[PDB]
């Protein structure tokens, strides 16, 4: 068995290996990369996502979200308070202001210590989930707006044609902006490219151990667990590495820098935070190996998780017994 300790693997494809996206994902899996839940892909030196980032300031963040925490430093939830629209240039100036800027630090480990100690005492503002792309149309390799669609994969594997579309999303972050513990919708893969700016630190639980994280979360968030049998789908709960180690939960951590891709694998729980002003692009995707995970994915039916149009068909075809209850949650 390849990668039996479930370590995060880092890949350096050549320009020739960067041509065929599906083939390279399958290669990484042949080496055991999926067992970690997360892999890093460093593009060949010949590649670029676009020529410059000098002309992005006029992108609008229609609904910036202020991430307000409740709880204790290592075990907390966050809710998202909606703020007035602002441009990417306006948000960048805000991120760099004395109230929001990254503090002085020695290295990534010192910054990580500061994040866990102090996050709850601040409310950073995140531009999330903005439909769009920063890849140049002429970039042919690993262009997250030109991937094979999940609807086409389902149709190729299972023969059923379904409605829905699959497009990328932009994230504009600042110091302390936080992504809560989650797997993807329908336990899909994700791919995330850090276009510019400061790093993003990730934490991940191997897919084979995901239920250990779920049992800890039910213990730590007991009201939320009574409310919903899949409350991590709400994407609001944070648990620190120190608390995970205290409770014997297997995990790994890695820091992504600008110019690097991360891939999350089916049922790989992940969480993390941004170091300072940055911009990332991400999209979900599928492969043949995903289908069995899609069929077994948990679902939130309490009403909180509310998701995209295209998840309807995935539930309807892969999980027909659950469909009626899930759809009641959506309506
Ligand atoms: O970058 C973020 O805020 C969160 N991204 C992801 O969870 C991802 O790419 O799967
Ligand atoms: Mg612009
Ligand atoms: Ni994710
Ligand atoms: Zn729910």
């Amino acid at each position: 068995a390849q990668n039996p300790n479930c370590n995060i693997m880092i890949f350096h494809p050549t320009k020739e290996e960067f041509n065929d996206f599906d083939k390279y994902i399958a290669y990484m899996e042949s080496q055991g990369a999926h067992r970690a839940g997360l892999a890093k892909i460093i593009p060949p030196k010949e590649w670029k996502a676009r020529e410059t980032y000098d002309n992005i300031s006029e992108i609008l963040i229609a609904t910036p979200l202020q991430q307000v925490a409740s709880g204790r430093a290592g075990v907390f939830t966050q809710y998202h308070k909606k703020k007035k629209a602002m441009t990417v240039g306006e948000y960048r100036h805000l991120a760099n202001s004395k109230k929001y800027q990254t503090p002085p630090h020695q290295n990534f480990e010192d910054l990580e210590r500061k994040y866990w100690k102090n996050r709850i005492y601040n409310s950073p503002i995140y531009g999330a989930d903005i439909s769009g792309s920063l890849f140049d149309e002429n970039t042919k390799q690993w262009n997250l707006g030109h991937l094979g669609t999940i609807q086409d994969l389902l149709e190729k594997e299972c023969g059923v044609v379904i409605e829905g579309v699959n497009t990328p999303y932009l994230y504009f972050g600042m110091w302390k902006t936080t992504f809560a513990w989650h797997t993807e919708d329908m336990d899909l893969y994700s791919i995330n490219y850090l276009h510019l700016g400061e790093p993003k630190t990730w934490y991940v639980v191997p897919p084979e151990h995901g239920q250990r994280l779920e049992r800890l979360a039910r213990e730590l968030f007991p009201g939320s667990s009574r409310g919903c049998g899949a409350f991590l789908r709400h994407k609001v709960a944070l648990i620190s590495p120190t608390v995970l180690k205290e409770n014997g939960i297997p995990f790994n951590r890695i820091t992504q820098e600008a110019g690097e891709f991360m891939v999350t694998f089916p049922y790989g729980y992940h969480a993390g935070f941004n170091h300072g002003f940055n911009c990332a692009e991400a999209i979900n995707f599928a492969t043949p190996r995903w289908i069995d995970y899609g069929k077994m994915a948990s679902q939130c039916s309490c009403g909180e998780a509310r998701v995209t149009f295209s998840m309807d068909a995935f539930v309807r075809i892969l999980q027909p017994e659950r469909y009626d209850l899930w759809k009641r949650g959506q309506d």
